[PDB]
């Protein structure tokens, strides 16, 4: 929780950010969202890969043809505003575009417009406080992720999350911290809400987008950092068994950051601790906020 | 629109039926809903297959493990209440169970409870005023319906509708009234929001639930009425070409009722008008509210 | 070979029935055809299920949207004409509608019309003289039949036959008489150019159309005859192994008529001879031309 | 149209290039063909990648086991002959090998031989005169391309085109210039008769042959030219959504040459005009016939 | 354990029934087996559906082309002998045909013969003592059963069980008594080593063999018993969610007999105890050994 | 055959290495094995990639959760011992870990242990004496290899071989030396018991592990050797037709070593003899045992 929320152009007090119960998105999952993080750094509060997330918000809405009034720059300025306004140095930002109080027909009437919301608030490690250091225990779920030409997995839309709910809850019900989903073909897709990486003989592996895996921005950052460290990266389809044969395995995401996976299905991964390559990558990633890692791509956007 | 909405046990003015913008269902599609119809009949206002719809509401919530405080009888009494309170003789009722203002984690915290809403209001023919008589022009969509073990198609959940949105909007964008989706295997599934039936040589055909088709209550009623009329019904997988070789084809649903399909992909179906078997079924269905058709199953629930 | 061929409305001498080498169908497989048989019977020459084949010719062209000038009755009269004209008592008739000398673009220009041809000539048993009595040796091919929503298997079109060529030639190259194809899922579809039936514990089994099997008219006749004989018929998906466990197995088609399969992949079927149920069915089928079997459906069309 | 056509070794007047209506290829799609282009250049008339096309003609025939009497050099000499004989400086050449007047059995009798035809004539831009400059509007088809082990997509055979007909006609029926087909898995295959390329962040992307995409010779030329220009090329499986997120997208083929795609499914691609990378490639391609681009591979075959 | 084992025609003492460690079956899973039960009844010791099991033994070996020296009658006689010789009144019999000490090449040399073994011994309820009365808790496995045309699921061969090991161990590792596997399409196949049945609205449902389910002999008996009791049986494909919506669910097998399933994935089935229809079937089944159920089919084979 | 076999830590005479007929592995395919080769070289008897094979033995058992008492070093020491003890200078070693005489339940009781066996003996070329020089004739099988998430293809387990038996026996039954299997998608997987390679335009191609191909150690060696020779290697999915268009094709495996394939399905590959690239690779491979090829990786383990 925080003080204000940007709602359609104006800062509104948290308690007043309400919407009608007949809002389209509540009944039909018609919304698109993003997960962005603001980190306190050596240059003060900074939003990580800000433009890239806002660009993806526009891309997700474009696929579903949701009209967006605000431009990427407007959304970026609004985001910074929310952080200053709430006096946050570090936080989790949540942009949400949704179809509001329009008719009850599945297809909204021509000429309608969407409601936009940007909320910021402090949020710790998604998979746990000690998760980044010690790693987590994952389980391969019995539920598969969406098939290729059904519900576009490249779009970060609300309705998609019924799948993540099923995958993740099943893992947690059995004592695990997160669940790993396979696609309809039986290959590794990704975790319930985070991308999956494997390390084998010093080489980094990740499933392509065609494995029903969302084009993670953290995923993209890791691939670029790895190339700077001189680590070979291979984007290819991975079998289920590969999880038991890999030297290391970890998950990535905005909320999950970079979490090591110490075991899968009760089978220990390597030494059962955070691996050496995962460590190098974590150090290089968090080094961006200390100044140890040079921001060569302009991933740090100053809030001021 | 109407005057009141049942919200968590009490009648609230329509305009005051608001919910926080950080409600789980707005971000993750975590909601379950129903479509029920109240018809003005020879016995006064009557809710069609009321218990069955409320039973399915509980079933959809059960699959996702959403806790429901209200029993089927409570929900039924609340439904009748909304209709009387709003002075409606005929209307479309919309029960909605959703995960409210709880955390932002995909998996709701233990001990949470859902919010329930029941709204009633007048609503005409989903596919058009003259649709029931003249029929509509459908198009086979380029988007497929959800694969079998991904997002359960037997549950009527909010997030599911991103698919119906894609299928339906594509058809309407090209001049058609509705779109027909095929499953991932290339077989007929159903319309964007209505079951599909075909008539060939006096025999009724419908895809099974395993074709990613939701277990329609109108679909079930039609199969039962058809058997009363002495019409053979075959529940089997159907190829795409069957739509072009069928003597008749129609759609079923609570909102769509029984709508004839006069053409598919520009190819005329039979005579290009409502067929004889579809006619028989329409008369038998609507006859329930006139008294011509005996309600042998107890499908009519008096509102009083 | 015979004397005349019906070509676009007029009887032309066989040798003169030529068409330009730039005819669309030669380059793009754009043609639809039928296989019909005329049998010498107790009522004289009679065409078997004449209207049904002509109706299917129209259906196949309809799916591909090929314009057909002739009506079903015109085509039927033309067919009878060809048989009388050539003095045939028994023969194989071959109706062929194809896209002729039009442009070279894949999609023919609007307003074009198709060329129609009807040729009749004597033709023995497709799988061999002794095949109907002793049976044949079949082999399951390594090539699969067309997937569901790619090239419609319900249409009897020319281009489809590249598949039948592959399936059938492979079997014959290895010493077998015919090849049996599986669909993309690994279930039994049908032979290269004939439907497949299995007999197990007195029950008849056949794959549905959804197994990429063409809706055979001989197949349909057998199903109806079987029901008259009090034989249970089950139209369901069949596994590959079922061919080794079945008591009997046979193929059906216009050209192949009813051919028993004595072995599959070197594994003998039952006694390695024509089975009892297959025999009953053959007797009932050929009995239609002797008068022993009453033509209750009007399958025999007199040529006069 | 032109004056002569090479038919089985000798130049025949166009109007006399006839074949019997009972030719195997008319009924069973048993033919293999090529699309070659002759360009007027700085070195006079020149056939683009002549040997490669004739080599593929032999390869397609080899897969189906069609006997070819003519060697690659004979076919090349005959091709040049047709161009000179018809006084063409620029034209579209169409080599066609087909199973002629042999029996009516699906499998041709042993010892048979095929008929060969080579026709040349002027032909403009396949997708339109202004298509190369302005680009076209494409639509993702509801029909999928052939599954992997059914009808070999690597062979350019006649029967294959029933699929291209379905995909292309559907697009044109809805106001689009061309249709893009997905494979049975739901991934991008290619256009109805042209390969598909996408540009994203300066990188070129194309589906592999395993996506049911024919090994285009223009496709191969573009990949080689791109590498000369220092553009990274990635041959990988592509999701349907990628078409909406791509900076640029274009089609390639002998008849279509290099056509930009300005929109897909009503969604604008980048700027809605020919993109910068597509431009570079177009200039480099057409530069071959001006002398600006050095023919390092020996792609230009002088007709003389 | 017992005193003797029938080994290649002769009664050998249990302790001496050894085979070389280089036996083909030990390295390549090349064996076929059966599970048969001998019950103490009102007619004394009786082997349940003896011939049917031995017939299936021959069928499984036939699929793999393993040569069997003994006829069905000899194997039945041998089975009865082992039961008498070991003084058993009730027991579990295990016939096993395997490729013995032959070469190390995958394909055994021509002219080889198999080794046959028949061991009998007392064996309680597979899923537990109180499992038949109380029911068990099942879990849907993350591992799928063999695809249709890979390793024939209709054959009861040794190598198949690597799959059952994976499915069953996963369930037991999480606190469940048995695991339920889905096929590659995402539909219900069966338990790790027992067929699956569902009861909904008084109707019995079971997946067909094409769902990668072995043709259970107990399954076949239940279907026939149910028809005697006037219970409708439907053999059709079932979705995963159906397990949560079913009134009752139970498993069948020789070793498992008829075990009720009180919960699936933590979701209670009906009342959480053995259901009414399951009970009727159990009573009818076990009634065969008391005389209450008339053996109309000749399922009880006297040992003497 | 040889004199001794290492059995659970002790050298036992060949004839005495027996196990009970009720051993779990005999009935359920519950075993894991390796194929290793000892070559007579310039440094004396040497085991090729010894550690890698023993490492994979542990990996296969780990996937199935079979407990292994011996460490990789103990197994390597045991392997060398057997070779010395049997006075072998060149041989084929066969390590086999299997579930022994434990209960008859599919899941072995907790606390059980496995039996380990290591047998060594002389063994010639798997596909024939002159196969390495002349090449073999292969056939594409009608049986497909295991689907992705069913029975893990990355594990070299006993039960897997029912598939290899079917694929290989079918080829041999038709006059071929080996069969090539496609996966469930219709793409090339590998031979019945050896990996598959293709050479096209001087480039090496091999299917990835996700094509249901086991991670061959010989396959891995060839890829590394090829990179040393400056030959481009591409690990990608391959279509069936690619076998007919390839310049060269060969198989790899411990027992098969490097065997050229001169024809596939009766279609000659290239020149019909061992190709140039295959030859270079063979010479480089066998050169390791002569000293001509430097062992840069430490692949040769001295027996002493
Ligand atoms: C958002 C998301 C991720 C993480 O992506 P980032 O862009 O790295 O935040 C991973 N998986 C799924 C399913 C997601 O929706
Ligand atoms: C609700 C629904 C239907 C219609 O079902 P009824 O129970 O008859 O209202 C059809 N298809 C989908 C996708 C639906 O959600
Ligand atoms: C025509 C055909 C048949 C036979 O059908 P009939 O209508 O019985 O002549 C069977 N299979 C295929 C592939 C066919 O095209
Ligand atoms: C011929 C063809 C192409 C274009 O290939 P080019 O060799 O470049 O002429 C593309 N797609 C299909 C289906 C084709 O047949
Ligand atoms: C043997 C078996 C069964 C049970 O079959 P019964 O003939 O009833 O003993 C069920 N499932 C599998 C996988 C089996 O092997
Ligand atoms: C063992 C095996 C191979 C060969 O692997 P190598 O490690 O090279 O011996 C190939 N295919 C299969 C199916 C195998 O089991
Ligand atoms: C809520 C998360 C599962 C998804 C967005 C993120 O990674 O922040
Ligand atoms: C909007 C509709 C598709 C909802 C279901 C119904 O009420 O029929
Ligand atoms: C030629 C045949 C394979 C097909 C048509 C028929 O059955 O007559
Ligand atoms: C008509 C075209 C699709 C043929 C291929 C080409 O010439 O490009
Ligand atoms: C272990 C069991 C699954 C074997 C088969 C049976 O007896 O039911
Ligand atoms: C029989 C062989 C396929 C076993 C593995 C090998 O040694 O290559």
């Amino acid at each position: 929780k925080a003080d204000y929320i940007w709602f359609n152009g104006e800062m509104v007090r948290w308690e007043d950010a309400k919407v009608h119960v007949m809002s389209h998105a509540l009944h039909y999952g018609t919304s698109v969202f993003e997960g962005i993080r603001c980190y306190d750094s050596h240059k003060g509060p900074v939003v990580f890969r800000h433009r890239e997330h806002m660009q993806r918000l526009h891309d997700s809405a474009k696929i579903y043809r949701f009209p967006v009034s605000q431009s990427i720059d407007e959304l970026m300025e609004a985001c910074r505003d929310v952080i200053r306004k709430n006096n946050l140095t570090s936080a989790y930002i949540r942009p949400l575009i949704f179809v509001g109080d329009v008719g009850m027909g599945v297809n909204p009437p021509a000429g309608y417009s969407t409601d936009v919301i940007i909320a910021a608030f402090p949020w710790g490690a998604y998979l746990g406080a000690e998760a980044l250091e010690q790693g987590i225990d994952a389980m391969v779920s019995s539920w598969n992720r969406a098939a290729p030409n059904t519900i576009p997995t490249a779009a970060k839309a609300g309705g998609n999350y019924l799948s993540s709910l099923l995958v993740g809850s099943e893992a947690r019900r059995h004592g695990y911290q997160e669940g790993i989903a396979l696609d309809v073909n039986g290959y590794i897709s990704e975790g319930a809400g985070e991308n999956l990486f494997e390390v084998k003989d010093g080489v980094l592996f990740t499933p392509p987008f065609t494995s029903s895996a969302l084009p993670g921005i953290t995923r993209d950052a890791i691939i670029k950092l790895a190339k700077e460290l001189g680590i070979e990266v291979r984007e290819q389809v991975l079998s289920r068994e590969s999880l038991y044969l890999a030297d290391e395995v970890f998950m990535s995401g905005t909320a999950a950051e970079i979490t090591p996976v110490r075991s899968v299905d009760g089978i220990q991964v390597g030494e059962g601790r955070c691996g050496p390559v995962t460590k190098r990558i974590q150090q290089a990633f968090f080094g961006l906020f200390t100044g140890e890692t040079e921001d060569k791509w302009g991933w740090l956007d100053q809030v001021n």
